[PDB]
């Protein structure tokens, strides 16, 4: 764990605007996307080799409010002008969502909750994990940007409700994803300063690592067939000028553009379903049927209460973990401008007083959709994505159980003081939005609630799965010098909150690559 301090921007010494980067550069490794996995991956590789990270967004300093906990909602409320750190999008299901567009990636705009992955998920992942390395990597990340949170009144109230509602056992303070209630770590420190993946760049070698911002990577360049090999990438700067970055012998291009960005770049580069690419006149480098397939987004269902007596804003630290759903509560100040993605659509009531958001995330999820291009040539145009929420009925069954548990929390002595009326059961609260069914035994009513009030938990993943597009070493099959390392690689969420796993993944693969190079020397 780290100790409270200012956000470390020492890496700014080797950060350049794409306009200032050479038109044609040569490096050992080129990483597309300076995000959650991308930054630690880049820093790790820079320990011995020349690395170039290309990020489409700005430096965090360009948007000060991404640096504090008090700015979380603010960033989501800001209008998307194409340059802001929060890029807005709407799934084909009709659910509002957002993704990061800034150095540090989505770790720069998230809710800060930090958890280590469920220790039982490594065996069925399709990857043979070096667990000693995994834990060493978690420690490396934690010692830099993870903190033990201060106590917060509302989070403590939530903890009492979870324990009263049977979410057992109590783990006290713990970073591990385990069934029960606990206070976990946060990437926000004790003064409210946000720490993120960009700071992991400081762990790299300042003489071997170079970061390019405002760099839009449009295509991966490949050698002639057979024996296809990625040779570099083409990126464009703010002046519309295209640049090229190539990789040297034994070097590699690694895509860490995220669940949305990675499949998009692969498709635009000619790596994807043959008939799909040909239908758009995109030359096929290699037919890869599953690029953009198996996109998963865990549904978020919730209940907003408006306490008669004001509660204070808090950062999420208390988690109530069940095997099929994960829960927590967020307390916030009122607002007239809605934070995009918080509520599923723009037609939702606004809170004019403080409120508490009780959220429930379905595990998995089992349901999935796909990603397709909206533009066959412009990487700056968001891809179309559909998640097919609740297409798998087991996900729905878990939502029902999860919302019934929320019903239990609302019926605890712990939450009684926050009701406006003495009403029994889950009744008596001033609710903002769709209320829970009164009858806690009416499954059909809960299914309707689940379907009509669903929102995104923003933990979407998949699209370039290990075993479908990648091999156990994260290499894109059929192509040399090309890997994918970010949230697009697995079908199920690693924990209630995935950033910990994705941060770890970046350095983990980085070390595996260095170990491979060491053996090849
Ligand atoms: C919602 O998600 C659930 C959970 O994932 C789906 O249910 C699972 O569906 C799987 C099939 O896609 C089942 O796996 C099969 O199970 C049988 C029985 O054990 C097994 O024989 C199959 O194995 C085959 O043979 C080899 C093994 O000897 C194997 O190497 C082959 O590759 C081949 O698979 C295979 O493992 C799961 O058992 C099942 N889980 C549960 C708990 O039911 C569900 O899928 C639907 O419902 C299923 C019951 C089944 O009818 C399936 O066809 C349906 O699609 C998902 N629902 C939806 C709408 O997709
Ligand atoms: C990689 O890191 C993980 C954690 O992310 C290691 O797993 C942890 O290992 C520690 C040390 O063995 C465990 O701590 C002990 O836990 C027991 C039981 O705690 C549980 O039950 C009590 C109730 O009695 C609850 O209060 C707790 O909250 C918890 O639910 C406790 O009695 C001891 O005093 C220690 O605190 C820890 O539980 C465990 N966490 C998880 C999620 O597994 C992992 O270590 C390996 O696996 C564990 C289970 C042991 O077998 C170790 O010997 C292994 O090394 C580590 N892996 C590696 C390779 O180092
Ligand atoms: C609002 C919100 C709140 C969240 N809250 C939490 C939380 O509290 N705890 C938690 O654990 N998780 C949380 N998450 C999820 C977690 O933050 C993400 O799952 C994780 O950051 C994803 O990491 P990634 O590396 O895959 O992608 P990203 O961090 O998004 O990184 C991909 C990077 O690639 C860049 N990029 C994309 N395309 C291109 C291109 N063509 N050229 C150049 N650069 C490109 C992007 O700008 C971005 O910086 C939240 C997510 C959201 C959106
Ligand atoms: C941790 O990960 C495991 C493995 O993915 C999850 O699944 C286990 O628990 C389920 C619920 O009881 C069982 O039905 C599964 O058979 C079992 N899977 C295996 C192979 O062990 C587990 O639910 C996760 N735990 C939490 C708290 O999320
Ligand atoms: C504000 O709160 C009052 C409660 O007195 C409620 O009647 C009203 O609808 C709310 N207004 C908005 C815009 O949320």
């Amino acid at each position: 764990l780290a100790t409270t301090s200012d956000h470390d921007f020492s890496y700014l010494s080797f950060a350049y605007d794409a306009t200032d980067l050479e038109l044609e550069g040569s490096y050992d490794y080129v990483i597309v996307g300076g995000g959650t996995s991308g930054c630690p991956l880049a820093a790790t590789l820079s320990e011995k080799y020349k690395v170039l990270v290309l990020e489409r967004g700005s430096l965090p300093t360009a948007y000060p409010n991404v640096l504090t906990a008090d700015g979380f909602v603010y960033n989501l409320q800001q209008e998307d002008d194409g340059k802001t750190p929060v890029e807005r999008f709407v799934s084909e299901d009709g659910i509002d969502n957002v993704r990061g567009r800034v150095l540090g990636g989505t770790s720069i705009i998230n809710a800060g909750v930090y958890a280590r992955a469920n220790t039982s998920i490594y065996s069925a992942s399709g990857v043979d994990w070096d667990m000693d390395l995994v834990n060493q990597t978690y420690e490396w990340v934690e010692d830099t940007i993870v903190y033990k949170p201060n106590s917060q009144s509302w989070q403590s109230v939530t903890k009492t409700a979870f324990l009263e509602a049977g979410v057992h056992p109590n783990h006290g303070f713990s970073l591990d994803h385990e069934e029960g209630t606990r206070i976990t770590g946060s990437t926000f420190d004790n003064k409210g300063t946000r720490h993120a993946a960009d700071e992991l760049l400081n762990k790299g070698n300042s003489n071997n690592l170079r970061v390019g911002v405002h760099a839009s990577v449009e295509k991966i360049i490949f050698s002639n067939a057979p024996g296809l090999t990625a040779t570099g990438v083409i990126y464009r700067d703010s002046n519309g000028t295209p640049h090229q970055a190539f990789v040297r012998s034994k070097g590699e291009v690694i895509v860490s553009a995220g669940t949305i960005g990675t499949p998009q770049l692969l498709l635009l580069s000619g790596v994807g379903p043959e008939s799909y690419l040909s239908s758009l006149n995109i030359p096929v480098v290699l037919s890869h049927p599953y690029v953009g397939q198996f996109l998963h987004d865990n549904p978020r269902n919730f209940i907003n209460i408006l306490p008669p007596n004001p509660i204070e804003p808090t950062i999420v630290t208390v988690l109530g973990i069940s095997n099929d759903f994960y829960q927590c509560s967020f307390s916030s100040l009122p607002f007239t401008t809605p934070p995009f993605g918080f509520f599923p659509s723009s037609s939702y009531p606004l809170p004019n007083s403080t409120f508490a958001h009780f959220a429930s995330k379905v595990a998995g999820p089992l349901s999935y959709g796909s990603l397709t291009l909206k533009s066959s040539s412009n990487v700056r145009v968001s891809p179309n994505v559909k998640f097919n929420y609740y297409s798998n009925l087991t996900d729905l069954s878990h939502c029902v159980s999860g919302m019934k548990k929320i019903g239990e929390l609302l019926s605890t002595d712990a939450l009684k003081p926050y009701k406006v009326e003495d009403l029994p059961g889950v009744e008596g609260f001033n609710i903002l939005g769709i209320p829970l069914p009164k009858d806690q035994t009416d499954d059909a009513a809960f299914e309707t609630f689940c379907r009509e009030s669903v929102a995104s938990y923003w933990h979407y993943h998949g699209g370039c799965l290990v075993g479908k597009v990648l091999d156990g070493d994260f290499r894109v099959t059929g192509i040399n010098a090309l890997r994918v390392v970010d949230g697009s690689t697995f079908p199920y969420t690693p924990a209630s909150h995935p950033q910990g796993f994705y941060l770890m993944l970046g350095r983990y693969v980085g070390i595996k690559i260095l170990q491979e190079r060491s053996a090849s020397d």
